[PDB]
């Protein structure tokens, strides 16, 4: 078997990504955010605190006739950026492009934090990183990708963001037309749960490569590029007027400002981050200044290969025995 789903961007600075997941019987189709960098799904439900509540499409599991629940299970989350959610849990079918997974453990909030109130697109997480994260108890369970595996044609997924567009998650198979020339595999470290893998060094616009081992994961639920402070600095002095501000949260630059491309390597081959990919905007509406989008990983305690860098390739999680990171140009 295979899935295929569009990804669709939920604003027009490419904040995160939402692709619908049909959730039960009859289908409630829920616009989720797939994260690679966590293992849990979870929704916004008929359970959630109303108050907790703007917008979201909610999952209502005494209105699918395959939902039951999984007694005595609980769940809950904390993410990196503060944000968190917990609940009870139900299996039921859910599909994604045409890919179902019968008996998945569809975590329904009680409580969300009020980050995710506040975001009426996004109706809940599917995660896609590896199983030994996922935080129900007693009985931890499996992510989507995991309880697929054994019946796709390949024990892959592939996350094809788009730059101010919509783009594909695919499960099973490698579309050779999405990308162009060959794709570079890497090494991955799965002792953290994460997709962590080591780029080997990077580049600012057209100045020279510094070969540098860079640890990091690849987490589509995360917006920016986080790396070391020595690299981030690196890239920013070369943007005139650009500086750390601790009252905004990190670097900014002027508005008036042309950025730079970014290159990270894979292996021998190099990823190249259009300097357009880094510009998140105003830091607060008509401002003149602006947001920048590869910040300082330094006091995360990890580097974080998210969006920014992604959405400028066609990345290959590969799930067999021995899991591997694949990236191609596109």
């Amino acid at each position: 078997s295979t899935g295929s789903a569009t990804t669709t961007p939920i604003d027009s600075l490419d904040d995160a990504y939402i692709t619908p997941v049909q959730i039960g019987t009859p289908a409630q189709t829920l616009n989720l955010d797939f994260d690679t960098g966590s293992s849990d799904l979870w929704v916004f439900s008929s359970e959630t605190t109303a108050s907790e509540v703007d917008g979201q499409t909610i999952y209502t599991p005494s209105k699918s006739t395959t939902a039951k629940l999984l007694s005595g299970a609980t769940w809950s989350i904390s993410y990196g950026d503060g944000s968190s959610s917990s609940g009870d849990v139900y299996t039921d079918t859910v599909s994604v492009g045409g890919l179902t997974v019968t008996g998945q453990a569809v975590e329904s909030a009680k409580k969300v934090s009020s980050s995710f109130t506040e975001d009426s697109t996004i109706d809940g997480l599917l995660g896609l990183a590896f199983s030994t994260l996922n935080t129900v108890s007693p009985t931890q369970q499996k992510t989507f990708f995991d309880n697929a595996k054994a019946s796709l044609d390949s024990p892959v997924f592939t996350a094809d963001l788009g730059y101010h567009a919509p783009g594909t998650y695919n499960f099973g198979f490698i579309d050779t037309t999405a990308y162009t020339g060959s794709i570079t595999y890497t090494a991955v470290s799965t002792k953290q749960g994460f997709w962590e893998w080591t780029s080997t060094g990077y580049a600012v616009g057209s100045g020279t490569f510094k070969s540098t081992s860079i640890d990091g994961i690849a987490d589509t639920g995360t917006t920016l590029l986080y790396l070391p402070a020595t690299v981030v600095s690196a890239y920013w002095a070369q943007v005139s007027g650009a500086k750390s501000s601790s009252s905004v949260g990190g670097y900014v630059f002027p508005c008036s400002a042309t950025l730079p491309s970014f290159t990270f390597g894979v292996g021998s081959a190099r990823i190249v981050i259009p300097g357009d990919y880094i510009d998140f905007g105003p830091i607060s509406t008509g401002s003149s200044s602006c947001f920048g989008g590869i910040q300082s990983s330094a006091g995360i305690g990890i580097n974080i290969f998210g969006d920014v860098a992604l959405k400028a390739a066609f990345v290959v999680f590969n799930g067999a025995t021995t899991p591997t990171l694949g990236f191609a140009s596109k």
